[PDB]
């Protein structure tokens, strides 16, 4: 027959950019058909929303001519029970990857056989419309009930509403649903197909509201605004039949409108007869921002001239105002400063199934980091995640599911006329599903597809349609005609890219180009691949100066979080760099500047205190008054003025001292800290009585005070071994190094088979970097009046040609200390090395590490600024970082002290300890593949490069935080307990 | 199986507006396929374009589901024979006549079976692509060859084209193409269905030629031009391909270019590998215009590097920028001044079966009576018909195929998103297809749809795709944002008509409104509907006064011509008002001002008259050498001044010697009559010796004067019989007349079922002008000294109502003279009568009818500019109009002598004479029902109402052409052969 799998499946209308649906019912905010007006109001479940979602019989088969016809009626004897909302590559049925012909998909489709066995109860079959709703099914599927095809659907992350009335009997009821992985709809969506949201049935009455769609106009001054609310009914049209807007502050309503069906003339033949625009005045309303996000509930009823209620449908409004106006995009008149990240929707253990106590748990953090902004990257979201977003206060860009990056031309589709239908469905849906969350204040063309004139023609559509909201969209250069913002990708601060036709500009310099009066906002920047987020600082140090530069959003919140959510450390950085309080140091005067533009700080204090090489000696605690935008000033009592030496160190942090709906009591939003006042140390040490004994072989150069023995190698001319009594202290002998375990940054996309040249990693291992052979030059060891003094140079060579020399002089007095002195340089020529320090393998294994420096964190010289001075005492698991792709880390800077076991180290140095060497970090691929090592590897950096982070497909370090000096000195004292 | 009509005909595709087309072809230019370039150079037919048209096998069936399965192999043998372009209508089998629920169409669709059988040589079938192209089926078609369904179709008014390559075999093959009167996409097309365009077989090779657009860049003074070809290819890319594009004036190259595929980079990812830009430099080109269409020739060769050609392609090129200024269309830098009327695709007798001779004899028409420009009516034409206008010169606004009139919001659809792909197939396709062509100036939206955001959409998409023309589109007031120009559809000169949320200002106010900068043509004006255009000079006086005022369309070319091209009176009207050499009298000198904009007047002669009541007395002829928009003086010789009573008329008219390609030599193109000076006669009729004899019953009065008699009735007061010799004059007693058969603008949209009362005829109706009695108050018969004096009066009532009353003197001297005075008052409160005169039915028939007065043709007080005043001699069968709906006629107005059969009739007086009665023209439907009667019909009006013309459904004759003066006089003598 007509419903057979043969002659449906002949059209291949996954195959067909012209046939995007079959009988798939408009696109709406999302609907409950609420029967009591009490339950709408208080968000109560509905009666007529019955979810679907549980166990589904389930069968696959490598093409969708390969599905048995006995299917359409009967269940597969070989099926297994799955949950529906899931992916079925998390099941083993096909593997799916990270990683031609436009119309035309590979006709091997792996097919996804889902049917479902349901009670209908007899009272929805007797009167109303039954529909049934997939909340997202990847790429496209065929649907039958009972044996009988209902209809077609594709755009995987949008919803499609089926009419089932017509389908369905009294008693057991059968679902079949028919996903092909691959679809036309596929080049649009440029992996894990199946059924990966939730399934639902929803009963409608006979005459019902279709459609609402809210609104919000404000006075000058905010002090009045009109909600304007249209409602589009479907169904026999009454006379009687009437319509009540109601909005509720709390269980308080502040407004009520009512009136029959029938709008104002639109043309010559009149109005709508099925459409109310109901206006309701507002007087001093709650603004809507993410500060403060004030709702209200809006409540549509659906009933009779004498006073019976058919349907009430609800929604959350807010009262804000988003426009651009001369050049700032501004919410309710205030300029915003986007403290965004990019989002994915990526479960930690359920692929694209997104679930609520995830979304809640992603919202916290993401307030707690200073964010205020959140992309849904590249497709729309979870309904549900938009009313969150509503509810704690996030501003959201809600992107249309278009992304045609792998297109040559990349503009072949979406120039193409033909495509234009497929891209208009996708935006249009989108549209309409999410016009009414007062969360979503910009729509977003799509990701990566060229600039086309289809491009331009949604955009005009979304303009007309709903000029409540800008529109954005990066691609064909970031500023095209298509967008309201200059929105690039990745641009960077201060250094232009100039591309054939698609240049990126620097931002500041982007600005100012002839005829240039758009706000700038990235949507992506920072890539946090790895390692990374250095130079996040003069990003915020722009946003902050350049009132057009107005933000960006973070590329991959999860990713600036673990899969498991654990934080990465440059989350701390960019909490420091978004925070919402900046601090001025005067004498000894605070000034205390509020970036908040909305609220007063009613649950701020600010704490201080004052340090001496991480001794505290003065402390208080003030609290903050401070206006939106406004500055308050604290005097400092009179600090203390020691006489001791050391440097003075004031640390000013704000916390909260009362919990909110995203954070705890004690929350720690916003911190700073200044170097006080430093005392020189011109104290001499004691002259000691003993003197170190210099024994002298061929072999080796052997020194011995008291029960400490150093003992350097003649032949190699590095420090060998050490002996506090009779235990050797080193595993691997003391030597320079040069090098670093690449980081993410450092790789870039140069690969094995495709060698990128440009590329860090790539041009120090065509210098020889790290196949340099240390060659000793000179050696000489003498005793002085009150030391032993040894000094050694050593020479890298790598075919020929010196890359660096290192000279050294080491100096044991009679205290046990060996101070050592280390001076290189390095060939112009040469790239610039990623290090230049000292490394050895202690032979003890110790629980803690403590040191003077900066931060408890993992902080580098171009990612440090969120790390404090002070004395951290961690446990040696806590000193690595487990990145997933190995490499260097656990890096801490500014370091004047570090003590390990009984081993201390002073100077001014960079450190990372850990019981990985570089080597290991370097061939091991994954990080589950690590085994720790005999003892404890120790690199003491006299400097560090820095680990760039603007992109990770080219270099990104920026030149101040390259070693490009070509000489070196650092000095560094080796003590032990005594 | 999969192409049984079972199968075909289940997902109804002609009732889901997401599918309009399926397996269709892409939209492009017109192609050809020449396989030798000089062939496409000379644009000779080409041998891989084989017209399918001739004779097809025809049935008919009442729905889808009635045809058999058999007409898929073999034909039916009750079918019909037909020529395949016509409508099924102009053979019987449904009937069409001029003359709610969106998605779906009536279950009763009736259903044209065509098929052919035709042989396909071996050459076509051994390789490249083989394509069938549909230029135009009316609804939706489903397509079969050889029992293999093939592809499905809507878009009446575009090529449909379907790759046949898999489906032909060799020798004979069978089309079995199945025609829908309704679907879908009837709702944008608001009958006659059928194949009603050329049917095609189109072969390409392998590797061809998919695209070509071609655009002109101009310098300043546009002495330098650079033609831009954009060439997309489709097929195998070869490293060997080229694109040669050559640019011939005649026989003669003026430029070439060269390249291989492969554009510039557009993105990231590159740029078009099976494209190429050529760009070419053109010094001193002949600029396109309608005045002087200069065409170039661009030949598009794909060949080899070698040199073999693969196919040639070729189009007319012609060098105009069209763009909008500082509020004015400029084309080529000039303001145009839009001479334009709209036309639709009617064949005199094969419904819409457009063929070249009727487009050739329209053009030439439309251009002999000074028409510049023409608007496609509400669909895309013909092909042929835009080379046409490019050939021959005619400005074309090329319009979409969208008409939603009869949607009752007017814009539900055209607001809704999941209408937007079938709207924007139809804008899309057209522009592809009709890009190239330098006629089109401007592109329409379509017609009375409403305005929705799918207007924005689509208008944006053509300011993207195509920036080198306007957009325009009347819908939703006619000055929304989805157009550049204000297009309203009949607006007034002068007068507001301010209808709810779409008013219709005065044009020149228009034009002034708060923030209006755009140009104003309207795309319809001047409703030719029946006897109509008056005020049409007012239109052309507010054209030439404002310059934003650019011009308009005039409704219904054919309308403006009867349906066999017979020319409507009005005609002459608009080429009067539209004619391009304007003329200024002071003193002697005629000042020639040139409307032209870049033609000299190189083939234009001057010619004058100087007539005394027609009777020449000087002329002379002047060549004309006028610059474009430039001033000649011709200074006049000394002209006659004569001493006869009598009024001096001079008169000029432009001639063109030579014959052009639109004109024969001889042509009159422009033409103006000045009244030069009067001389009062003042001469005394000589006293007569004889004395007219009165003689008094009580049935009537007689007077005797030689052979001549004169009987006044009595009892009714009027002259009711006229004797000369024994040969009475008169068949019915001339009375007063103040009604007239209503025209089509005094009727407006009023029926009889549906009555509007605001319409003339309706005012006149219950008033009880045409019932109103005669009643004699007065009769006096008196004796002079050398005549004889009757004096009556009558009063018209209705109802108790006195309407008008007439007092006449009739005054009969001894010269047989009889001189009639009328002195006529009209109650204020009463609707002002359409005429006020005399009537009466003359006993003789004559062949000729001879006046001194105004024009040849028929001329009305508010349309009469165009007749010349001058001794006129016409047969009487000239003197009516055949409108195809009966109504006043004939009129000709300031005539001052009227000469018929022995009577001459002196004055100052409008006039039609006929055989029909004004009683016998309201009440016959149609003019083929008019029935000749005894005598000869003569309506004598001292004062006409105006014919009205603005618009058919509302009243539209100004204030100063309405009879409103309450009070009227008149005078005329009657006297015959002696």
């Amino acid at each position: 027959i007509t419903d057979s799998l043969a002659v449906v499946l002949q059209r291949r209308d996954w195959e067909n950019p012209g046939v995007t649906q079959l009988n798939r019912l408009a696109a709406h905010p999302p609907f409950a058909s609420w029967r009591n007006s009490e339950e709408a109001r208080t968000d109560r479940p509905s009666q007529q929303l019955r979810s679907l979602n549980g166990e589904w019989r389930f069968a696959w088969f490598p093409a969708p001519e390969a599905v048995p016809e006995s299917w359409l009626e009967c269940d597969l004897p070989e099926a297994d029970t799955v949950v529906v909302p899931s992916n079925w590559q998390m099941h083993g049925y096909d593997a799916p990857i990270y990683t031609v012909n436009p119309p035309f998909v590979p006709t091997e489709n792996p097919t996804g056989c889902y049917s479902l066995t349901f009670n209908v109860d007899e009272s929805w079959l007797q009167e109303g419309q039954t529909r049934i709703i997939f909340d997202g099914v990847n790429s496209a599927f065929h649907l039958w009930c009972n044996g009988r095809w209902v209809g077609y659907g594709q755009d995987s992350r949008l919803p499609s509403e089926f009419d089932l009335s017509a389908f369905l009997r009294a008693g057991e009821n059968r679902l079949a649903v028919m996903v092909l992985r691959w679809s036309d709809g596929s080049y649009l969506e440029d992996r894990m197909s199946g059924i990966f949201r939730d399934v639902s049935l929803l009963h409608k009455p006979t005459t019902q509201i279709s459609d609402f769609h809210v609104a919000t106009r404000f006075n000058d001054d905010f002090s009045r605004a009109v909600l304007e609310a249209e409602v589009q009914m479907c169904g026999e049209l009454r006379d009687y039949l009437r319509v009540t807007v109601s909005l509720w502050q709390g269980e308080t309503q502040v407004a009520s409108g009512t009136a029959p069906f029938g709008g104002e003339i639109i043309d010559e033949r009149g109005g709508y007869a099925d459409r109310v625009t109901l206006r309701l005045n507002v007087e001093n309303p709650k603004l809507w921002s993410a500060e403060i996000p004030n709702l209200y509930r809006a409540v549509v009823e659906l009933h009779t001239a004498d006073g019976t209620l058919i349907e009430a449908e609800a929604c959350d409004v807010g009262f804000r105002e988003v426009r651009i106006e001369n050049g700032l995009l501004l919410l309710n008149g205030k300029p915003l400063l986007i403290r965004g990240v990019n989002r994915h929707e990526h479960h930690p253990l359920h692929g694209q199934v997104m679930d609520e106590q995830t979304m809640v748990q992603d919202i916290l953090l993401m307030k707690q980091n200073n964010f205020n902004a959140v992309r849904c990257s590249h497709y729309p979201n979870h309904p549900l995640w938009y009313t969150l977003c509503d509810r704690y206060g996030l501003y959201v860009v809600d992107e249309a599911n278009i992304e045609t990056h792998g297109m040559v031309p990349m503009n072949r589709l979406t120039d193409d006329p033909r495509w234009l239908p497929a891209m208009s469905e996708r935006v249009t849906r989108m549209v309409q599903r999410d016009r009414n969350h007062p969360s979503v204040i910009i729509w977003s063309l799509g990701n990566e597809s060229g600039h086309g004139a289809n491009h331009d023609a949604l955009y005009r559509w979304i303009k007309s349609v709903d000029p409540s909201r800008p529109v954005q969209y990066e691609g064909g250069g970031a500023d095209t005609t298509a967008t309201d913002i200059i929105c690039p990708m990745y641009a960077r601060v201060d250094e232009d890219q100039p591309f054939p036709a698609v240049p990126k500009w620097s931002i500041k310099k982007w600005l100012s180009l002839p005829g240039e009066t758009r706000p700038l906002i990235l949507c992506e920047y920072a890539h946090a691949m790895g390692n990374s987020l250095g130079g996040f600082a003069k990003y915020w140090q722009a946003f902050r100066q350049y009132p057009r530069l107005q933000g960006g959003f973070v590329w991959d919140w999860v990713g600036l979080v673990f899969a498991d959510r654990t934080p990465h450390p440059a989350l701390t950085e960019a909490k420091h760099q978004q925070q919402f309080f900046q601090f001025r140091l005067s004498g000894q005067t605070i000034e205390v500047t509020s970036e908040y533009l909305f609220r007063h700080s009613d649950n701020e204090l600010l704490h201080w205190m004052v340090a001496l090489d991480g001794k505290p000696l003065a402390s208080g605690e003030v609290p903050l008054d401070v206006a939106p935008q406004g500055k308050q000033l604290i005097e400092l009592p009179e600090l203390p003025q020691p006489e001791s030496a050391g440097q003075l160190w004031l640390t000013v942090r704000v916390v909260q001292p009362n919990a909110t709906a995203w954070s705890e009591a004690g929350h720690i939003s916003a911190w700073q800290q200044w170097r006080l006042a430093e005392n020189l140390s011109v104290t001499l040490p004691a002259a000691s009585h003993a003197i170190p004994h210099l024994t002298t072989s061929e072999m080796d150069f052997c020194i011995e005070l008291g029960n400490k023995r150093w003992q350097f190698n003649r032949q190699s001319g590095f420090l060998s071994q050490m002996w506090i009594g009779d235990k050797k202290q080193l595993l691997t002998p003391l030597r320079d190094q040069f090098t670093r375990a690449p980081l993410d940054n450092d790789i870039g996309v140069s690969e094995a088979t495709r060698i990128d040249p440009n590329a860090w990693v790539e041009r120090w291992k065509a210098a020889g970097h790290y196949q340099a052979e240390a060659a000793l030059l000179q050696c000489t060891a003498d005793t002085l009046a009150d030391a032993v003094l040894i000094t050694t140079a050593h020479a890298w060579q790598h075919q020929g040609k010196t890359l660096f020399i290192s000279r050294k002089t080491y100096r044991i007095d009679g205290s046990g200390q060996m101070a050592i002195t280390v001076d290189v340089e390095v060939a112009s020529d040469t790239p610039h090395p990623a290090r230049i320090g000292l490394n050895c393998q202690l032979a003890q294994v110790a629980e803690r590490v403590n040191w003077l420096g900066l931060g408890p964190q993992e902080n580098y010289p171009d990612r440090l600024t969120a790390a404090c001075f002070d004395r951290w005492d961690l446990p040696l698991s806590d000193m690595y970082t487990p990145y997933v792709f190995p490499s260097e880390n656990g890096l801490r800077c500014g370091t004047r002290e570090l003590n390990y076991g009984p081993h201390q180290w002073r100077g001014d140095f960079q450190f990372n300890i850990s019981r990985y060497s570089q080597q290991q970090l370097m061939e091991t691929s994954h990080r589950h593949l690590l085994h720790a090592e005999e003892g404890t590897w120790l690199n003491i950096d006299g400097f560090h490069m820095g680990i760039g982070g603007d992109d990770s497909w080219s270099p990104s370090v920026s030149a101040e935080f390259q070693l490009s000096a070509g000489r070196y000195h650092y000095q560094l004292v080796w003590c032990q307990k005594g």
